């Protein structure tokens, strides 16, 4: 019963109106708890709530599950074992049917069915021999699935259930054959025409298994005797089925006056079943699995629904009937239907029955099936909502037909005509429906019928049957209140129509003057009757205003509105009319008159001070719906805004008055009186009840609150009659009706504190002088009234020390409402993103007049919140911890003020619902309170300290004085909150305020991801306090807390802050050492003004950022020198600290050593009262003779002067001698006065500077390599901290450089993680290019090094990774282009610049390390088969190089790596990798070239003499890198440059493309004998890597997920199996190789398992079909697999682009030629090879049907594949392929297929399809959409998988290895070099020359 907390209160208070109902039925022995079962039988009521029923569901499921184990029916699944057949004893089956015959009474009469949850015995029933019980179930189960079915539990996934549905449908089959008839039709068992066929009279029946009984052993044997006998011989697994047949076989052995019944149950039963199937399962499964089977189901279903018939069984009739109602909520199924029935002529069947009924009902013989007529209409009115059927039924007559059964008069079947009389509403929606009833005198009849029906009732009295067990409001029977409500119901949308002619029709009847009859007996007729008649006077005024004078005549209105609170009563549709109701009678302005008279306004307002009332409307949408309307009412009526409000305050001015305490929150246990636990190891208490304790919506205030304010939120929206209500109504009147004096734990969560912070948040914009000053005097008086709380011990737990008294609860009392205030504050008023400027001055003005009361105070809420979370949690058993953690509430996602220390990963999951008792719920109340009081006090003090500097605005003296008078009161109260405790024995509590402390001073990130800046103020003052002196004593308390612990390895892997000694002694130590490295870092710090704008009288204008850090730095690097003399670190080799706590000190040492330019002096203490125009003087001169703000100005100009010895100008002669007297001799408080030193002898910035030199010259960083092999895990810190420290003390780094590699070439390999940390520091050095430069003899001989020590065996070292890393740094830069220098005076002036140098590797040095890297062994290291195939990438550059590569076999070693690490996170660098070396293994010069030439021209185009060199060499530097040489010649064939310049020289690098500039010299190449000879062997190991994962099982979902099984992944994840990710990495591999390169396709064309040598290898066809049938061949099918669809759909995809890219041809420089359309005889062959093929593998899959059902899903993709081909489209592809080029790809391919004769080969295919087989639809349809496209083709003519193109793919290279863009502009030169004096001069001067010539 998942419900909302709204919903759950609703229910539970509905489930008390049906007390009597249960105490009726669950107060009796149990023989008469039947007997009163088997006399409910028919409602006599609306369709009551489950909810409500439920204890009696499980008294009944107990009684079954007790009756269940008594014949082991009882079963468990995972066992199939089976129950034993065992016949049920006979009087035991009354016992288990008068309740399972009843379950089906209740749960057809009964709503909100879902939270039925017997569907677990029912499984365990429908193992049972008899089918009786089965019947029972299987008619449960089908009404069951027919509510899921409409709702868009578990059970119906259970495939072991859906196999016994599927039998039971499957069962005794509909109709087959008999020698003399048809097929003998069930119906024929009831006519003696057919006698039954003889298969049916025997048995066979098999599991290689035959088991016969025939005939004459079926009459003789009884049931059970057959049952046991069958199972001694067939399996357990089997049982079920022997049973169904065998029962069948017995049922039908003999005609006999008994075996007839046992027939009927069974096809009652397979119907039932039909019913249950067509619920659960999905069409085509139905379809496939039942009707298949069985086709003739419809036929016969049809034939037995016949009222006519009196011989078929009754109910037989209704379960046909209920099958069709089932079968009919899926459309596909209601043409058939229909057809089957007559419904499309007016003479069938359809409509037979409903004359039948209509004669039935026309004389009451008794024969009248209530349910069959109600069912029947719905079936219709399912069928009806197929349009084409609704108008086919319209046609046949069916209004005409309908109409006479609503025609009949004084009929007492009124189920029947209020199901026809809704029917006839759902029919009617067209004009033509309208008209067709409307014509046939339809709208007469029914308010003739109506005021009958109620004229009728009230005269006849004694045909009332009220309930008498439900709360209803009316005095009739249902009966009659239902059929009055269905026709009521029609006359309103009957009305929606031309309302012109209805309205006319009414006024000429008896309905107005029987309309007024309802609503003066509103005791009679109820409330669903009054919603109804009110709702037509409503609609028939708001059509024709017109009629009010005729209503009012009739009475109606003159009765609606002196009687309008007589009127009104706790039903939601009822009180959504009231606005609209008084809208309709305020359109005559005597009606407005009398509705501000008559108080009809106090009226739509008063009802709302009743629970029952208000619950009723809910507080949701219809709650807010109705304060939208009445806003609606204001507006079409200003008149009446004077009325809202006068109602509005006077109902919030009156709730305050209907508040009581209802109930209590706090219970004692039971046992010890005690609230709450008193040690870790108390015995609990366990219950069934709920986890969580829910009392707000219970409540008779969580309902009229969350209703009423819900329908302030409504009348919110816009200016209304609610704007209006501050001027009319006090503030504080209306905050006593959110700030309660009882709330519970959890008011602060509800609806009514979260619609009235909308409501609270529309009267902030509007009046923001309204309510503040008022909600922070009431925070601050319950804060005052909590005096006794706040002002306690601090070393124990209030709570605690008083458990068992009153105190406890009148104090958790007093926290709700305060934990509500803070809520409403800090989300309204108080927020860090709605802070505007008047709130920041309305703050000032509280502070100011107030005092600083509230902050003293809301420290101590903070502080012993904190310590009584903590006092509680070490007298709590552990699972109480987590069972009681509060964190998951709405709204709230901590990341903030109370960190939370758990006991169990809350990454695992949830861990709540496992235990509850009387404690685990009083403190769950308890730690909830308190977590807010927490939350919401950290949020107060973070916007408290940032005020202004929010909005940067300008302040006066006064408004400044008081935001650093706010700064300084919350920044001593911190203080005093961290001074107090003691770290000994409060570690959590010290946790939570160093995270306070580092959320109150820290602003949030402005930025997705950014940082928490610090607030430089706040901090200012803190250090000013000393308040970081506070954190150094902590530190160096809790560095020998760190240090006297055992196992300081496993803190380095913990995910999750425990409560261990362990864990908390390193939280602290991290988040007092995170605060102390932000503080120094002017990035974290928040740059504030110079001081001058606070202090006149100073010496020194500092910018404070910049001059805080240096006090900080004196401290921090004397404690960290300390720490080094105490032998803690920069000493041993034991690793004394964690790797966090040494990456905050080396974080901290880079900060240290940053000099940041200011020389502080002396600093000065901020002072909110020394501030400039010093209040401490100002104040003094308002003591006596008051200068007023002359003074101000005295002090402006003498720039702070204190009068010195005399009254000059001023302070008259008594005014003087007094300031004599007062002035006392300290002269020095009137002024800023210096900041003492702290820790050391002086915080200046000189002492930084001396001990900066201290730290320097003690060879740390020559001690540094004493440390660092220790903490691998981070080198780069270790880097930036020492370059950092070489640079402040400027030193050659070269020479650490060189220091650091004397000890590599030291270094014994035995020590390989020295060497990697060592070489990976070294590597980082290399990495900038200031020290680079200084580097060349150093990188000469770590290539020297390499060359002499480097073996390949070295590739699993952990120090191979980091060598080759150094080696690619030095080798990016060695390959870049060779730099030419400009000669024979190019000119150009603007003189160039000139680049930094490169180290040039000799060249025998880069081949004898690739002549060692290529010869490496297997690789078991993935960093290492990265650093290789990075490395390698550079050598492939060249193709003599990559030749080698291939030929090595590196390759195949790199791919074992590859697959192995498959789960392993960062293998997509590898497989990227992999991946761009293999492309570059093809590559060669001639592709290179032509890509390179369509690079630049396409450079030329553009299309917005031209383009900027140093643009294309910045915008195409991946294509100058990778081949420079072949760039630059290309270059220079065109693009000849433009702008000699005047004199020639050359001013601007623009160019000019010179199309046929230089002429067009070129030579020829013909190709072919080198693609035909590459066999380069990649694409063997490539495909033979395939072909064998192919077998591994890449479809199966691996092991399992432990989390997210059911969650996340779901089948969101297909690279779960291992071997589907190789699989997918390499179909993506092989996809991008074979599009891209031609060379490519030769291989894969050629391929063979076994690699023999043959020129002009022979076009083999083994990958093909591999493809086609091999790859795709794996099985499975069967079952649900989400996963393996998944997966098989995926490589579907990469398969099918795999060939497609395999037939296209690949993009090169024929771009602008693709109107060529020649072909090449090469790309041909590849066609006709692949598609022969395709062709080749139809007309095998077609002969021979038999191949065709199981190759029948490899043809539906080999048709797939003949569709994209001629469309050129596939899935992941597009990316690579020019679109100019995919013209002759479509057209060439189309003219293939024509005439490779592949559009009759297709056709060949279809007409060899037995169309029995049902795939054959799939096939067919497929095989004519390939038909479709290559005729529409032909005509024209007359995921996370990401693919890129070549180009792109060199682009990806150059960003991993050059992080530079301006590289490419090194050749620069060389074009310059080139082409200038043969290209520019020439061209030039002779353009311009001949020209001018010309003339």
């Amino acid at each position: 019963v998942l419900f909302t907390r709204c919903e759950k209160a609703r229910k539970e208070k509905l489930a008390a109106g049906y007390k009597p109902l249960v105490d009726y039925l669950i107060d009796c022995d149990t023989p008469t708890f039947l007997e009163r079962i088997e006399a409910i039988q028919e409602w006599d009521r609306s369709r009551d709530d489950l909810y409500v029923w439920i204890p009696i569901l499980d008294r009944m499921d107990g009684l079954l599950l007790k009756v269940a184990e008594k014949y082991k029916y009882k079963q468990d699944p995972k066992k199939e074992c089976e129950v034993k057949l065992v016949e049920m004893e006979a009087h035991d089956v009354d016992y288990c049917l008068k309740m399972l015959k009843f379950t089906r009474r209740l749960l057809l009469n009964t709503e909100n069915r879902f939270v039925y949850s017997s569907g677990d015995v029912l499984m365990y029933l429908l193992n049972c021999p008899n089918f009786t019980i089965k019947l029972a179930v299987m008619r449960i189960l089908a009404i069951l699935g027919e509510r899921f079915v409409i709702a868009r539990h578990n059970i119906f996934g259970d495939h072991n259930l859906r196999k016994k549905t599927l039998k039971l449908a499957l069962s005794l089959s509909s109709s087959v054959m008999d020698e003399d008839g048809e097929h003998f039709s069930l119906v024929d068992l009831y006519f003696d025409k057919k006698k039954v066929p003889q298969k049916w009279r025997k048995l066979r029946f098999t599991h290689i298994k035959k088991v016969t009984m025939t005939t004459q052993e079926l009459c003789e044997h009884s049931l059970q005797q057959i049952f046991d006998k069958g199972m001694a011989l067939l399996p357990a697994e089997s049982w079920f089925d022997f049973s169904i047949k065998a029962s069948v076989a017995k049922a039908f052995s003999d005609d006999s006056g008994e075996n007839i019944d046992l027939r009927n149950i069974i096809i009652e039963t397979k119907l039932n079943a039909i019913a249950f199937v067509n619920t659960i399962f999905s069409p085509p499964q139905v379809s496939s699995k039942l009707f298949e089977l069985d086709p003739y189901a419809f036929n016969s279903l049809t034939d037995l629904i016949s009222l006519s018939e009196t011989k078929i069984p009754k109910e037989l009739r209704t379960d046909a009937l209920f099958t069709l109602e089932c079968i009919s909520l899926k459309h596909v199924w209601c043409s058939d239907i229909i057809r089957n029935l007559g419904g499309n002529i007016s003479h069938g069947l359809l409509f037979q029955i409903l004359r039948y009924i209509a004669k039935t009902l026309r004389e009451a013989t008794d024969e009248i099936d209530e349910e069959y007529n109600v069912r029947f209409f719905y079936l219709i009115s399912n069928l009806a909502d197929v349009k084409p059927l609704h108008e086919s039924l319209f046609a046949a007559g069916l209004i005409p037909t309908l109409l006479e059964i609503v025609s009949i008069r004084n009929c007492p079947y009124k189920r029947t005509l209020a199901s026809a009389t809704h029917l006839l509403e759902t029919f009617i929606d067209n004009s033509e429906t309208t008209t067709e009833f409307i014509e046939n005198d339809g709208f007469t009849m029914l308010i003739t019928s109506v005021a009958n029906e109620i004229d009728f009732t009230l005269a006849h009295p004694e045909t009332w049957q009220p309930p008498k067990y439900s709360v209803v409001y009316y005095s009739i029977s249902f009966r009659e209140l239902a059929y009055i409500r269905s026709l009521l119901k029609l006359v309103l949308k009957l009305l929606s129509t031309d309302s012109g002619d209805r309205i006319r029709n009414l006024i000429d009847s008896p309905i107005l003057v029987s309309l007024k009859k309802i609503l003066e007996n509103k005791l009679v007729f109820g409330l669903t009757l009054i919603t109804y008649t009110l709702d037509v006077v409503q609609k028939v005024i708001n059509s024709e205003p017109t009629i009010y004078p005729v209503l009012v005549e009739a009475g109606l209105i003159p009765y609606v509105i002196d009687n309008f609170p007589k009127l009104i009563g706790p039903s939601a549709e009822l009180l959504s009319l009231l606005p609209d109701v008084v809208s309709a009678i305020c359109l005559n302005p005597e009606g407005l008159k009398q509705v501000k008279e008559k108080g009809l306004i106090n009226n739509l307002f008063d009802f709302l001070l009743d629970a029952d009332h208000a619950r009723i409307l809910t507080g949701g949408d219809r709650s807010t719906e109705y304060g939208t309307d009445i806003d609606e009412l204001a507006r079409h009526y200003p008149d009446l805004k004077a009325n809202i409000v006068e109602a509005l305050c006077n109902v919030i001015r009156k709730m305050p008055s209907t508040f009581r305490n209802e109930r209590e929150f706090l219970f004692t246990s039971p046992k010890d009186q005690k609230y709450f636990f008193h040690r870790k190891n108390e015995e609990i208490l366990t219950d069934k009840e709920e986890h969580e304790p829910a009392y707000w919506e219970l409540l008779d205030k969580g309902t009229m609150l969350d209703t009423f304010t819900s329908v302030l939120f409504g009348m919110s929206l816009g200016n209304g009659s609610f704007s209006q209500v501050p001027q009319h109504l006090e503030a504080r009147d209306f905050l006593a009706i959110i700030f309660m004096e009882n709330p519970p734990y959890e008011y602060f969560t509800s609806v009514a504190i979260s619609n009235v912070t909308e409501v609270l948040q529309y009267l902030d914009e509007k009046y923001e002088d309204y309510a503040f000053m008022d909600v922070m005097k009431v925070l601050n008086d319950q804060l005052e009234n909590l005096n006794d709380f706040l002002n306690s011990p601090n070393d124990r737990s209030f709570f605690l020390e008083r458990d068992g008294e009153n105190s406890v609860r009148s104090c958790h009392s007093k926290l709700c409402r305060l934990a509500a205030i803070l809520n409403i504050v800090t989300n309204v008023y108080i927020d860090l993103t709605t802070l505007s400027c008047k709130r920041i001055m309305q703050i000032y003005s509280y502070f100011d007049k107030r005092g600083f009361s509230l902050i003293k105070n809301l420290k101590l809420l903070f502080q012993k919140c904190a310590l009584e979370e903590m006092y509680i949690r070490q007298h709590m058993p552990d699972s109480v911890i987590t069972e009681t953690m509060p964190l998951p509430i709405v709204d709230v996602s901590g990341d903030g003020p109370p960190l939370q220390i758990y006991i169990d990963d809350p990454k695992k999951g949830d861990q709540k619902g496992k235990i509850t008792s009387v404690k685990t719920r009083n403190t769950l109340q308890m730690r909830t309170i308190l977590y807010t009081l927490q939350s919401n006090t950290a949020i107060l003090f973070r916007c408290f300290l940032r005020l202004s500097h929010s909005r940067n605005m300008d302040l006066e003296h006064k408004d400044l004085t008081t935001e650093v008078h706010i700064f300084e009161n919350v920044v001593e109260n911190v203080i005093e909150m961290l001074k107090a405790t003691e770290l000994e024995g409060h570690l959590p509590y010290i946790l939570v305020l160093l995270n306070f402390n580092t959320f109150v001073f820290t602003i949030p990130k402005a930025s997705p991801n950014s940082t928490e800046i610090l607030q430089t103020i706040p901090a200012y003052i803190f250090y000013q306090k000393g308040g970081y002196l506070l954190y150094l004593h902590i530190i160096r308390d809790l560095f020998t807390r760190m240090t006297k612990i055992k196992d300081l390895s496993s803190l380095d892997n913990i995910n999750y802050i425990d409560e261990s000694n362990g864990i908390l002694t390193l939280s602290c130590l991290i988040n007092a050492l995170t605060f102390y490295n932000k503080s120094m870092q002017t990035e974290t710090m928040e740059n504030v003004q110079s001081i001058g704008k606070y202090y006149v009288s100073i010496d020194d204008d500092y910018n404070i950022m910049k001059a805080l850090t240096v006090p900080i730095k004196v401290m921090a690097l004397a404690m960290i020198l300390d720490l080094d003399k105490s032998d803690s670190l920069f000493k041993t080799q034991s690793r004394n600290v964690p790797y966090s706590v040494f990456k905050q000190l080396l974080s901290m040492l880079k900060n240290i050593f940053t000099n940041v330019n200011i020389y502080t002096k002396e600093l000065y203490e901020l002072h909110w009262d020394l501030i400039f125009p010093p209040i401490k003087k100002i104040s003094l001169f308002e003591q006596v003779g008051i200068p007023g703000d002359v003074a101000a100005n005295y002090l402006t100009d003498t720039g702070d002067d204190l009068p010195a010895d005399n009254s000059i100008g001023l302070f008259s002669p008594e005014q003087w001698e007094k300031y004599k007297k007062l002035i006392g001799e300290d002269k020095s408080i009137y002024y800023p006065q210096p900041m003492q030193a702290q820790y050391y002898k002086g915080c200046s910035s000189k002492e930084l500077d001396e001990l900066r030199d201290t730290f320097f010259n003690d060879g740390l960083p020559s001690r540094i390599f004493t440390v660092l092999p220790f903490y691998p895990k981070l080198v780069n810190a270790f880097a930036k901290t020492l370059l950092q420290i070489f640079t402040k003390y400027d030193e050659p780094t070269e020479v650490f450089a060189g220091r650091i590699l004397d000890r590599i070439l030291e270094t014994d390999l035995d020590d390989p993680a020295t060497l990697s940390s060592l070489i990976h520091l070294f590597g980082i050095f290399l990495n900038e290019k200031y020290i680079y430069q200084k580097a060349s003899h150093l990188m000469q001989r770590f290539i020297e090094y390499l060359e002499k020590s480097l073996k390949p065996e070295h590739v699993n070292t952990p120090w191979f990774s980091k060598a080759l890393y150094v080696y690619e740094i030095i080798l990016a830069k060695s390959e870049l282009p060779h730099l030419e220098e400009l000669s024979k005076d190019v000119l150009l002036r603007y003189p160039l610049l000139s680049m930094a140098k490169v180290f040039r590797i000799p060249d025998p040095m880069k081949q004898k390390l690739f002549d060692i890297l290529i010869r490496v062994s297997d690789i078991s290291n993935f960093y290492s088969a990265l650093a290789t195939s990075r490395i390698l990438i550079f050598y492939s550059r060249d193709e003599l190089y990559a030749n080698n590569i291939a030929r090595s076999g590196i390759l195949s070693r790199l791919l074992k790596v590859i697959g192995s690490f498959q789960k392993l996170d960062k293998i997509n660098f590898l497989e990227s990798s992999f991946l761009l070396l293999t492309r570059r293994c093809f590559e060669t010069t001639e592709n290179v070239d032509a890509l390179i030439r369509a690079e630049i021209n396409r450079s030329f185009t553009a299309r917005p003499a031209v383009r900027e060199l140093t643009t294309i060499l910045e915008e195409k530097a991946h294509v100058v890198m990778r081949s420079p040489s072949q760039f630059i010649d290309v270059l220079c064939e065109t693009a000849r440059f433009h702008e000699f310049d005047d004199q020639g020289a050359l001013v601007d690098y623009s160019l000019k493309r010179f199309l046929g500039e230089k002429d067009k010299n070129t030579q020829a190449s013909s190709t072919e004998k080198s693609d035909i000879y590459e066999r380069t062997g990649i694409m063997h190991l490539l495909l033979s890597q395939l072909m064998a994962a192919s077998e591994k099982d890449w479809l199966s979902e691996p092991a399992n997920s432990s989390d997210l099984p059911e969650n996340k992944k779901a089948q969101l994840d297909p690279s779960r199996n291992p071997v589907c990710a190789y699989m997918i990495f390499l179909l993506k591999l092989l996809v991008e190789l074979v599009s891209s390169y031609n060379q490519c396709k030769f291989e894969f064309l050629t391929f063979s398992r076994r690699n023999t040598y043959a020129e002009r290898p022979r076009p083999r066809t083994t990958a093909i079909n591999f493809f086609l049938y091999r790859l795709l061949d794996k099985p499975v099918g069967t079952d649900h697999d989400k996963h393996e669809a998944k997966r098989r759909e995926v490589i579907g995809m990469l398969a099918r682009s795999v060939i497609i890219g395999f037939l296209a041809t690949v993009q090169d420089d024929r771009t602008t030629k693709t109107d060529v359309k020649l072909a090449d005889p090469h790309m041909n062959f590849i066609r006709k090879f692949a598609i022969e093929a395709i062709i080749k593998a139809i007309r095998n899959a077609t002969s021979s049907s038999k191949l065709l059902e199981s190759n029948h899903l490899k043809l539906d993709m080999w048709f797939r594949i003949i569709t994209s081909m001629v469309y050129v489209q596939a899935p992941y592809l597009r990316q690579l392929l020019d679109s100019n080029k995919v013209e002759a790809d479509q057209y060439q391919l189309c003219k293939l297929v024509i005439d490779l004769g592949l559009p009759s080969v297709i056709t060949e295919a279809m007409a060899s399809i037995d169309l029995n087989y049902p795939f054959s639809k799939k096939i067919f349809n497929v095989a004519v959409e390939a038909l479709n496209t290559i005729s529409s083709t032909r005509n024209n003519f007359s995921d996370g998988i990401i693919l890129k193109s070549t180009v792109s793919r060199w682009k990806d290279i150059f960003d991993m290895f050059y992080d530079s863009k301006t590289y490419a502009n090194c050749i620069i030169p060389t074009v310059i070099n080139r082409l200038y004096k043969v290209s520019l001069a020439l061209q030039k001067d002779l353009e311009n020359k001949r020209e001018q010539e010309k003339l």
